C-alpha cells in the first residue's frame, strides 16, 4: 500500500522521515582539504536523491518541479546535515567521522573560515536548544519543500509543508512543551532556517567564485533504474 | 508589554510612504536612500531596539536594512499583481526590471513573495511583527526574549481573529518560512549591488 502525505498521522510522518535518513558517510582515506569536502558532498548527494524521494508528496511534484525543489535546496541540506552531525563537538564540524575539522582549519581556504563560524554558531544554537532526531528530520524536509517554493500544485506543497508543521507540534506536546512553549519552539527553529539560507547563498557565491539544474534532472531520473 | 500593547506600538512606529523624485536606477537608488532615514527612526521605537547598546542596533540594522526594504515593498505592492510598488508614481511592471541587467531576477522573486503574502491574505498586525522579527533576527538572550514576545504576539492575533489552535501554528509556520525568502532575495541584491549614516541618525 500507499500512504497519501496529506493522511499521515504525525507518528506516520516521523516513522516515515526516520526510515528516510541516508547513512553518515566516511571521508575517502587546503587542495587535499578542499578536494575531501568536495568528494564527500559529491557522495552524500547521491544519498539525498533516495531521500527526497521519500520525503512525504515530493513524488507527487512533476520531475521539473522536483528538479527545481534540489537544485535550490542541496546545499542547505548539506548544511544542516553537518550541524546536526557537529552539536555534540563544540568549536569543530564533524564532516566525517574521521574528518573533524576546527574553526582555524578553514583559515587555510580564503573565504571559508566565515562559512566555518555561521556554521559552528547554528551547531550551537542547535545544542543549546537540544534538537531531537525527530524535529532534525522534519526540519530538513521543510527545507527541501521550501527553498524553491516561490521560485493547486503550489497549494499541495503548502498543504504538505502544514503536515510537517502539526508533526513538530505534535513532537513537542508530547514532549511536554505548553501550547505557548510550543509556539516559541517552532519560531526558533523556523528562524533559524532563514539562518542556514543564508549560510547556503554564502556557500554558493563562494562556489561561484572558483551541481547544476541538468546534472540534478539526470541523478532525479536515474533513481528511477536503482534496483529496490 | 500586553500582546495589545505591542501591536499599537509597532502600528504607531510604522513610516510613511514616500513618492518617488522627478533613470530607473537611478530614482530606485534615491528612494531607497530616502527610505533608510525612516528605517532608523522604526527602529528606535521597536520595544528593546533601544536597549541594545548603539554598536549592536549598527550591527542589527546593517544585517537587515534591504530585507527591510524589501518587506515593506512586497507589502505595498500586495494590490498590484504583476507590479512592484516602489512608491505611488513609481508602479513599475515585470518588463520594466529587464531594462537593468540582473535586476529581472530580483523583480521576479519580490512579485511571488507579493503573490504568497496576497494569497495568505497577511493583515498589518501581522506585516508589522514580521518586520520587527527581521530586524532581531537578521544579525543575532534580551533579543531571544523579545523574539519569543513577537511569536506569542502572532499567536495572539491569530487567535483573536478566530484561528483554530491547529491554524495557528500552521500560519505562524508559513509567516516565518517566507523570512527564508526575503534573506534569499536580500543575499541576492547584496550580490547585485557589490557588482556612519546609521550611526548618526541613531
Ligand atoms: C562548508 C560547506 C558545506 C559542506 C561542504 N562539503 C560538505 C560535505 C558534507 C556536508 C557538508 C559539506 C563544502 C566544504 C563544499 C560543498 F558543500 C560542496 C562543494 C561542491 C563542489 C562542486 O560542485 O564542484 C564543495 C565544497 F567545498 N561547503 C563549502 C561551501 C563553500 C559550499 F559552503
Ligand atoms: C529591488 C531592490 C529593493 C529596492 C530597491 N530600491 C527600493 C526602494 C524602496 C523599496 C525597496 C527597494 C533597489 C532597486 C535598490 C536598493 F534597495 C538599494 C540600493 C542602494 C545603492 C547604494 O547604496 O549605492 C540600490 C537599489 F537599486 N533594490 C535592488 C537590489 C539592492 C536588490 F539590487
Amino acid at each position: 500500500g500507499s500512504h497519501m502525505a496529506l493522511s499521515l498521522t504525525a507518528d506516520q510522518m516521523v516513522s516515515a522521515l526516520l526510515d528516510a535518513e541516508p547513512p553518515i558517510l566516511y571521508s575517502e582515506y587546503e587542495a587535499s582539504m578542499m578536494g575531501l569536502l568536495t568528494n564527500l558532498a559529491d557522495r552524500e548527494l547521491v544519498h539525498m536523491i533516495n531521500w527526497a524521494k521519500r520525503v512525504p508528496g515530493f513524488v507527487d511534484l512533476t520531475l521539473h518541479d522536483q528538479v527545481h525543489l534540489l537544485e535550490s535546496a542541496w546545499l542547505e541540506i548539506l548544511m544542516i546535515g553537518l550541524v546536526w552531525r557537529s552539536m555534540e563537538h563544540p568549536g569543530k564540524l564533524l564532516f566525517a567521522p574521521n574528518l573533524l575539522l576546527d574553526r582555524n582549519q578553514g583559515k587555510s581556504v580564503e573565504g571559508m573560515v566565515e562559512i566555518f563560524d555561521m556554521l559552528l554558531a547554528t551547531s550551537s544554537r542547535f545544542r543549546m536548544m537540544n534538537l531531537q532526531g525527530e524535529e532534525f528530520v522534519c526540519l530538513k524536509s521543510i527545507i527541501l519543500l521550501n527553498s524553491g517554493v516561490y521560485t493547486e500544485e503550489k497549494d499541495h506543497i503548502h498543504r504538505v509543508l502544514d503536515k510537517i508543521t502539526d508533526t513538530l507540534i505534535h513532537l513537542m506536546a508530547k514532549a511536554g512543551l505548553t501550547l505557548q512553549q510550543q509556539h516559541q519552539r517552532l519560531a526558533q527553529l523556523l528562524l533559524i532556517l532563514s539562518h542556514i539560507r543564508h549560510m547556503s547563498n554564502k556557500g554558493m557565491e563562494h562556489l561561484y567564485s572558483m551541481p547544476s539544474y541538468d546534472l540534478l534532472l539526470e541523478m532525479l531520473d536515474a533513481h528511477r533504474l536503482h534496483a529496490p
